[PDB]
C-alpha cells in the first residue's frame, strides 16, 4: 500500500504546484517510495490547470 | 472496497477538471481499477459546475 | 454505517451544487444507498447558501 | 464516540453557515445525536466570522 | 492520543480564527482536553497570518 | 510512523506560512518529532509558491 501523502503529492503535480525536484526530495525524505515518484510523473502534469 | 484515490478522482470528474483520459492514466498505474473509472464516468461530467 | 461518500454528497446537496438526480446516479453506482440518498434529501437543499 | 459528521456539523456552525434547526434535521437523520447537537449549540455560533 | 478535533482547534488557532475563550469552550465540551488547549496556546497565535 | 500532523505541519512549509520556530514549537508540544522537523525543513520552503 501507499506512502501515507501519495494522494498528496499526486494532487501538487496534477494541481501544476509540485516539480521533479520537490518529489525527489519527498523520495529522499521517505515520504514516498522511488515508485511512487515515477508513477505520479507519468500523469500530465498540471493536468486540472489544463 | 474502493482504491483510496476513488472519491478525489470522482470529485475532479463532477467538478470538471478530470478527463476520460487522466482516468485511465490512473487505471494504468492502479489508483483506480477499470470498474472504478467505468463508474466514475457513468455520473455527469462537470456536474458541480451546472 | 454509512458509505464512505455520504458526508461527501451530502456536503453537496446542503451547499447547493448536487441535485436529486446525482444522488440516484450515485445510488445506481453503489457510492450511496438508497436510504442514504433519501436521508440527505430530508436536509434543506442549499441550506448553506441561505 | 461522536458521529462521523460531528466535526462537520461543528464547523458549519461555527463558520456561521448551520442553523438550530439543520442540526435538528441531522438528530433526526442520525447524523448527530441529540446531545452532540445540544454540544455544538453551546458553542459561539459564528465564531470564525467575529 | 489526542482527540480527534486537536488538529482542527490547532489550526483554528494558527490562522487566527480562535480565541481563548473558544478553546474553553471545547475544553469543557469534551473536544478538547485541558492539556490539548495549553498546548495549543503555547503556540503563537495567527501565526499563519504573520 | 508519522505523528498524526506530519502531513499538515509538511504542507505549512511548502506552502510558505509555516517557520523554523513554528516547527520547533510543534516539536516542543509533541505534535512532531525532531527528526521530522529536521525532515519537513529539508524541502523548499514555500516551494508551492515557486
Amino acid at each position: 500500500s501507499e506512502s501515507l501523502l501519495y494522494g498528496y503529492f499526486l494532487d501538487s503535480w496534477l494541481d501544476g504546484t509540485a516539480s521533479e525536484e520537490l518529489l525527489r526530495v519527498a523520495v529522499n525524505a521517505g515520504d514516498l517510495t522511488q515508485e511512487e515518484a515515477d508513477k505520479i510523473m507519468s500523469y500530465p502534469w498540471g493536468a486540472w490547470n489544463d
